[PDB]
């Protein structure tokens, strides 16, 4: 609350370099005790402020050169490591961790330097406020103009913050799906929402919502066909020939020829409105999961089953699919599936899934 009480909440590591508020406060009161409550007294006080200003300005100038030298050194360090990368970029994780630890240490130094400048600026404005109150002479327009232009914290730091972020992004991009949301189930399965082309996902299995005749089309089928081409189609056609018509809620798997995915799990979702459409949608999901577990797959990517041409309201579908997944994992102890990706196309569906997914094991 008081001027000295708020002053004691400073960075104790640099206590000396801070404004001597108590010493400048006593200098006014002791000189006011003597000269019976002048211009000669004003010069002595302004000389004391100049010693304080030079102390604060030099410390801000010294710490400015320290952070700018630390960035210039790590900028040369990142440029050397990037120039050292050739054919294989294998162990970039630890190299980026030490640069991240040094950059985070500089972030803390710039943060402490910003706290030092704002407290000293307030300290100078408060001592001048007390000067204009205890003494008839006015110094408010003198120091508010002199400190607004040429401040303790330079404008050069905002350019340094953008460069710190640019070097951090280099360590992030050179190292490495995007994962928008993760829900970890109690049995350790990771449910993750990814906004990507499902055909591009490195998952062990990708789910292809089809019909009884393994028709390849719609958002998913087209994207898989685009990615996988002839080999992907040839595999589906063979599967159709071998499997015969896919029963409703049925799933069948083909090799992920021409795709990132190792396998394509084709499923025949029920149509919304079918007598047991809800139960069947859950069964569809479980059949997909079962087929993935049958091949001891670690990951499976799902698009929005049922809410395409099959007409399930997105929320209904989401709720059932998530319910089926939850149920499947609590019912199947030998499941090898560690990650379930929900690869979503539109914002609304993303939002629906992010909301529903959060309802799988909820706390206050």
């Amino acid at each position: 609350k008081f001027g000295e009480h708020l002053s004691k909440s400073l960075i104790r590591q640099y206590s000396y370099y801070y404004i001597s508020y108590d010493d400048l406060k006593t200098e006014l009161e002791d000189n006011l005790s003597k000269n019976n409550g002048t211009q000669e007294l004003e010069t002595d006080f302004l000389e004391s402020l100049e010693i304080e200003l030079d102390k604060v300005y030099t410390f801000c100038k010294v710490k400015h050169s320290e952070v700018f030298r630390r960035v210039k050194e790590v900028q040369e360090q990142v440029q050397h490591t990037v120039r050292l990368l050739d054919s294989n970029n294998p162990p970039t994780q630890l190299d980026f961790e030490i640069l991240e630890e040094e950059l985070s240490d500089i972030i803390a130094d710039v943060h402490d330097l910003a706290k030092f400048s704002r407290l000293n600026y307030t300290g100078f404005q408060k001592i001048i406020k007390k000067h204009d109150k205890k003494t008839g002479f006015i110094l408010k327009p003198v120091f508010q103009v002199r400190l607004d232009s040429k401040p303790f914290f330079k404008e050069n730091y905002d350019e340094l913050v953008v460069k710190i972020s640019q070097l951090y992004d280099i360590a992030r991009t050179s190292g490495a799906f995007t994962v928008l949301s993760t829900k970890s189930l109690f049995l350790g399965q990771k449910l993750q929402v990814v906004q990507a082309d499902i055909a591009s996902i490195d998952s062990d299995a990708v789910v292809h919502p089809t019909n009884t005749d393994f028709y390849i089309g719609g958002e998913v089928g087209n994207t898989l066909e685009k990615k996988g081409g002839k080999e992907f189609v040839e595999a589906v056609l063979e599967l159709r020939k071998k499997n015969g018509p896919l029963e409703v809620a049925g799933a069948a798997v083909s090799a992920g020829h021409g795709l990132p995915a190792k396998f394509v799990i084709h499923c025949n979702s029920p149509v919304w409105g079918a007598d047991k459409c809800e139960e069947l949608l859950e069964k569809t999901v479980k059949n997909c999961l079962a087929l993935a577990d049958d091949k001891k797959l670690k990951s499976i990517a799902f698009p929005s089953i049922g809410s395409g041409r099959n007409g399930f309201p997105k929320q209904t579908a989401a709720q059932l699919i998530l319910k089926a997944i939850s149920s499947y994992f609590v019912s199947t102890m030998s499941s090898s599936i560690k990650t379930v990706y929900f690869v979503l196309f539109d914002s609304e569906s993303i939002g629906i899934y992010v909301q529903e997914m959060a309802k799988l094991e909820h706390h206050h």
